[PDB]
């Protein structure tokens, strides 16, 4: 039996959690109580499979069981369309929503939250899991469990502290930020596996793993990246139980082979399964051995370049990226992979041209301008970030990227531009030796979110091209783009600017979000004449909103001065 095996390996509680996040990812709009009952029934049946491995349905697969369980009340609807199939799993996964119309989480006060957490922390943590996974349907299944344990620790500490609210707000913000980072990074792995292939994913994971553990053998990281590609294959295909079990088994194998990998794993393996898997998942980069010679001896000056590459090209290039990455933790993964593709094409064209050795002796000349452009842009953009701050950074980036692609929906423009602005708060704070890595990897993640949001409703052709071609050339692609002229400017309409009075009661974050959305409409309506007039109008917005909010009128000054500043703004 399958369910009996998973239940033996994963335990009852973790089982309940993984089933709950499964149903919360497949059914995002469904209320919580239904998920409670369904998880209860699933565990109820799994215990029976553990008692008798030959029971009626215990020989069935997981997808058949879960689909059968979902189509009892899920036929109430476009989720009854997949229930007319048996293909059904791929239908369900296709009907996942990357951007669901779910609010950005409502939070009660401190004492009510502590009352709910004390009252029953099972339903409390389960509610947290449901609310997190229902907005992020492509979250790493075990990592969500560990983050749930961190949530448990947060409430356990703050409900016994001096002031529960002051203790609880910044911690909730912290775990929120880390959780959104984990979900943002995981969305790129499922985008590489489902759309770019285990070849591309294996290249990426080989680059990062070689950067993290330079002391390991190439065969070790080859088998390891194979296994990792397997477990992420299962997590991206909705196979959450076998993904969690396989992750636990991988952590076990790594802890049984400490000498063969690194020296930074001594204190990670002395933790519970999820603390172990998180600890390993972000352990600091290891030191480099001493028995390493020059790369040019084996990969440029060597005489076996064409014959060895012709014997096994994927293993050859994998060894190339392995040797290049383990000596450069200061490069981004995308940079290393771009260099690997340039080397691949070089070996593809030189071994057939006039003289192989002579012309592939000039690879470094090709490698010079590829490393320059990233560091140039992290220099320039960290300069701008330090000059303007995070808010002005997001604003200037909104100018740049609205002029880049004016066909994009405004919530996606602002949503991607603010996360773009967070790269200065995240990476420019680090020393310059860890700037390009953090920076470019983060940028490829953000642009990945942009491409998976543009995939739902394509609108611009250039976005389509820069999202379809190469996964690694994604960040450079967007940098090569500039102002678009196929777009015809939008006319100021009776909807683009007349907002409402409740804006005075909303917090500063959403107020700045509205400021930037109106700024996006401003940029779209007239992209050319956009000198200091953008700032001149953007300041008048704040002047009007503040002077009218600070009047305590019963929604009069807003409707009055609303129809004025649309024409006063069109005149500028």
């Amino acid at each position: 039996s399958e369910i009996a095996h998973r239940f033996n390996d994963l335990g009852e509680e973790h089982f309940r959690g993984l089933v709950l996040v499964a149903f919360s990812q497949y059914l995002q709009q469904c209320p919580f109580e239904d998920h409670v009952k369904l998880v209860n029934e699933v565990t109820e049946f799994a215990k029976g499979c553990v008692a008798d491995q030959s029971a009626a349905n215990c020989e069935k697969s997981l997808h058949e069981l879960l689909g059968d369980k979902l189509c009892t009340v899920a036929s109430l609807r476009e989720m009854a369309d997949c229930c007319e199939k048996k293909e059904r799993n791929e239908c369900f996964l296709q009907h996942k929503d990357d951007n669901p119309g779910f609010g950005q989480l409502v939070t009660p006060e401190a004492d009510a939250m502590c009352t709910a957490f004390h009252e029953n922390e099972q339903r409390f943590l389960g509610k947290y899991l449901y609310e997190i996974a229902r907005r992020h349907p492509y979250f790493y299944a075990p990592e969500l469990l560990y983050y749930a344990e961190e949530y448990k620790g947060v409430f356990t500490e703050c409900c016994e502290a001096a002031d529960k609210a002051a203790c609880l707000t910044p911690k909730v913000d912290a775990l929120r930020e880390k959780v959104l980072a984990s979900s943002a990074k995981e969305r790129l792995k499922c985008a590489s596996l489902q759309k770019f292939g285990e070849r591309a994913f294996k290249a990426w994971s080989v680059a990062r793993l070689s950067q993290k553990f330079p002391k390991a053998e190439f065969a070790e990281i080859s088998k390891l990246v194979t296994d990792l590609a397997k477990i992420h294959k299962e997590c991206c295909h909705g196979d959450l139980l076998e993904c969690a079990d396989d992750r636990a088994d991988l952590a076990k194998y790594i802890c049984e082979n400490q000498d063969s990998i690194s020296t930074k794993l001594k204190e990670c393996c002395g933790k519970p399964v999820l603390e172990k898997s998180h600890c390993i998942s972000e352990v600091e980069r290891d030191e480099l051995p001493a028995d390493l010679p020059p790369l040019a001896v084996d990969f440029v000056e060597d005489k076996e370049v064409c014959k060895n590459y012709q014997e096994a090209k994927d293993v050859f290039l994998g060894t190339f990226l392995y040797e290049y990455s383990r000596r450069h933790p200061e490069y981004s993964v995308s940079l290393l992979l771009r260099l690997a593709k340039e080397y691949e094409a070089t070996l593809e064209k030189c071994c057939a041209t006039d003289d192989p050795p002579a012309c592939y002796a000039h690879v470094f000349d090709e490698f010079k301008p590829l490393v320059e452009e990233p560091h140039n842009l992290v220099k320039t953009n960290c300069e701008l970030f330090e000059k303007l701050g995070e808010y002005g950074f997001q604003n200037a980036l909104l100018v740049r990227y609205t002029k880049k692609v004016p066909q994009v929906s405004t919530p996606t423009l602002v949503e991607v531009s603010r996360s773009l602005g967070k790269v200065g708060s995240k990476c420019c704070t680090h020393p310059e030796a860890e700037r390009l890595s953090c920076a470019e990897d983060y940028l490829s993640v953000v642009l990945n979110r942009l491409c998976v949001l543009h995939e739902k409703t394509p609108v611009s052709e250039r976005v389509t091209k820069c999202c379809t071609e190469s996964l690694v050339n994604r960040r450079p692609c967007f940098s090569a783009l500039q102002v678009d002229e196929t777009y015809v400017p939008k006319e100021f309409s009776a909807e683009t600017f007349t907002f409402h009075a409740d804006l005075c009661t909303l917090p500063e974050a959403e107020k700045q979000i509205k400021k930037q959305s109106a700024l996006v409409e401003l940029l779209k309506h007239k992209p050319k004449a956009t000198e200091e007039q953008l700032k001149t109008v953007m300041g008048d917005f704040g002047s009007f909103v503040d002077k009218c909010c600070a009047a305590e009128d019963k929604e009069a000054c807003f409707a009055e001065e609303g129809p004025k500043l649309v024409a006063a703004a069109q005149a500028a």
